[PDB]
C-alpha cells in the first residue's frame, strides 16, 4: 500500500512523493520481498536528499537486506561517496558485515572506489576482517587486480 508507493518514490527520485507518504503515515522503514527499505534504495541510486529526508524522519540507517547488505553496503558498492559520507556521519555501522562475511570496505576495494576507501577507514573500518572466503579487503584488492589500492589496506 503506502508502503510500496514509498519504496518506488525512492527509488525513482521522487522526493517531494516521498515526504508526501511520510506525511500520510507511510512506514519509513518498510521493507520489500528482498528486505531492501526506502533507504537502501535511495542508497543504491544515488538519491542523496532521499537518504537525508529518509534519516530525518527515523529511518533505520543499519536496516539489513535478505542478504545482509546494510545502506552503507549498497552506496560504497554503487560508489556514491557523498551517501556514504551522510550515512556515516547518522551513526552507520562502518563494520557490518552481510551474510558472506562481506564488509563496506570490501566492496568499495572490489570497484577500486579509492576515496570511499579512505572515509571508511577514517571512520574506523577495521582491514583484517575477512569473508567467509577468507578474503581481506586487501585480498580482495588482489583478487579483483586492486594493487595500488592494496598498499592502504594492508594486514
Amino acid at each position: 500500500d503506502l508502503g510500496k508507493k514509498l519504496l518506488e518514490a525512492a527509488r525513482a527520485g521522487q522526493d517531494d512523493e516521498v515526504r508526501i507518504l511520510l506525511a500520510n503515515g507511510a512506514d519509513v522503514n518498510t521493507a520489500d520481498e528482498t528486505g531492501f527499505t526506502p533507504l537502501h534504495l535511495a542508497a543504491w541510486e544515488g538519491h542523496l536528499g532521499i537518504v537525508e529526508v529518509l534519516l530525518k524522519n527515523g529511518a533505520d540507517v543499519n536496516a539489513n537486506d535478505e542478504r545482509g547488505h546494510t545502506p552503507l553496503h549498497l552506496a560504497a558498492y554503487t560508489g556514491h561517496l557523498e551517501i556514504v559520507e551522510v550515512l556515516l556521519k547518522n551513526g552507520a555501522g562502518v563494520n557490518a558485515t552481510d551474510v558472506i562475511g562481506t564488509a563496506p570496505l570490501h566492496l568499495a576495494a572490489m570497484w577500486g572506489h579509492l576515496e570511499i576507501v579512505e572515509v571508511l577507514l577514517k571512520n574506523g573500518a577495521d582491514v583484517n576482517i575477512q569473508d567467509k572466503f577468507g578474503k581481506t579487503a586487501f585480498d580482495i584488492s588482489i583478487d579483483n587486480g586492486n594493487e595500488d589500492l592494496a598498499e592502504i589496506l594492508q594486514k
